[PDB]
């Protein structure tokens, strides 16, 4: 049993161990950290499986469920919020904050996104060229999610600079682990305070909402409160970030494609479909115990045993996706769906906010700077550690 997580076969690529096990070993165990063992479901039909089995759970003190790190062991003891639970508990907690990521709130939110990604790119412009390259990372793909989210959640304008800063310490590669708690604590006693704060005068954001219909009628208290506007910050900000970094890399990567998006934003959207697809930045998340003996193709899931569904992998499962190794924005789409956001009850509850929020991006980034180039050779750019999600730290750009 090969030991989990795989690192990526490179910077953009994805662990090599998943073809081959697609092709040979569908449903194969692996070890990890703590030398415990684990089913590795590979191949789409089975992540979708694995996804929506009702048989199968989240919850993390359920023994056997796969934590793939020691922190993520400690992490475990925490009051869970609904990112961990299994239903009915699961819906009963998501609901209270689904409201604001539906797919008509999110269409609503389109001018308040395009602004956010207009004033940062104009900034970003006025940030000067003639000093040298700038790092899309900092100027751009950073706050741009950061702001959003934050802004959606509660907090003040003039504090959205600091604490993009310091949400991002919580997963800088070259932060501390001191730094990173630090900075993690920071932002909940924030948070904590904003709570206080919106209880007795409520604004229009997700933390007031929160306040007003589930703490102050007694259904959550204020540290659930705070926990779960942590969680949605915490989240998917970090991917968001990679993502859009990841998306100009792979731009630059295919010309052809990139002058087709120059000539037709309009094909913003397939793009990000293809994105998130080809750049699964999300790919340990679909974990489950298994509840009692469930079958998986030809193998036997036992009770109690860990299961890890790789989204990623699925992602690149040629039986769904023709040339799925080929970065295709014109791509012929199956009728299974890509699951960059996951799948089931538990499929990220921002995928269409993300999504506006790539496409936005994708649909402007190029008519404000045309001549948006890498400012350095594509074979060099600094991507997060092989033994991480794919990402990009930092990526200089000359406009
Ligand atoms: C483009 C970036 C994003 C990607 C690729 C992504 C992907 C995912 C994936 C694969 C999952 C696991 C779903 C499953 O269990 O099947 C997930 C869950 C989740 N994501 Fe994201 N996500 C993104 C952005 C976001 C953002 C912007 C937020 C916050 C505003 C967010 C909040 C969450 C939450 C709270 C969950 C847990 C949902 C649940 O368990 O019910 N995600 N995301």
């Amino acid at each position: 049993a090969p030991s989990f997580p795989f690192s990526r076969a490179s910077g953009p690529e994805p662990p090599a161990e998943f073809a081959k096990l697609r092709a040979t070993n569908p449903v194969s165990q692996v070890k990890l950290f703590d030398g415990s063992l684990a089913w590795l479901v590979t191949k789409h039909k089975d992540v979708c499986f694995v996804a929506t089995s009702e048989k199968l759970s989240k919850v993390r003190t359920r023994q056997g469920f796969p934590e793939l790190s020691a922190s993520g062991k400690q992490a475990a003891k925490a009051k869970p919020t609904f990112v961990d639970m299994d239903p009915p508990e699961h819906m009963h907690q998501r609901s209270m904050v689904e409201p604001t990521f539906t797919p008509e709130a999110v269409k609503n939110l389109q001018p308040y996104i395009q602004r956010t990604v207009d004033d940062l790119l104009e900034q970003m412009k006025q940030k000067g060229c003639a000093n040298g390259p700038v790092d899309l990372v900092k100027e751009f793909a950073l706050p741009v999610p950061s702001y959003i989210i934050y802004t959606l959640l509660g907090v003040p304008f003039n504090d959205l600079e600091y604490l993009t800063q310091q949400n991002a310490i919580r997963t800088n590669g070259s932060s501390t682990a001191r730094e990173a708690s630090a900075a993690n604590q920071e932002l909940l006693d924030y948070l904590a305070i904003l709570v206080e704060q919106r209880l007795v005068e409520p604004k229009d954001d997700i933390i007031s909402k929160l306040c007003t219909e589930q703490v102050k009628p007694g259904n959550i208290d204020k540290s659930d409160a705070v926990q779960i506007a942590f969680l949605l910050l915490v989240a998917g900000n970090a991917t968001m970030v990679n993502m859009i970094a990841l998306g100009v890399a792979t731009l630059a990567q295919h010309p052809d494609q990139l002058a087709q998006l120059k000539a037709n934003p309009s094909l913003a959207p397939q793009f990000v479909e293809e994105l998130c697809r080809y750049h699964t930045a999300t790919a340990l998340a679909i974990k489950r115990t298994a509840k009692e003996d469930v079958m998986i193709g030809d193998k036997l899931v036992r009770a109690n045993e860990g299961i890890i569904a790789s989204n990623q992998s699925a992602n690149r499962d040629e039986e769904v996706f023709e040339n799925p190794d080929e970065f295709n924005m014109n791509r012929k789409w199956p009728p299974q769906d890509p699951l960059g956001f996951g799948f089931g009850d538990h499929r990220c509850i921002a995928e269409h906010l993300a999504k506006a929020e790539l496409t936005t991006v994708f649909s402007t980034l190029y008519q404000k700077f045309p001549d948006l180039k890498v400012a350095v050779p594509l074979g060099k750019i600094n991507y997060t550690p092989l033994n991480r999600d794919v990402g990009i730290v930092d990526l200089p750009v000359i406009f």
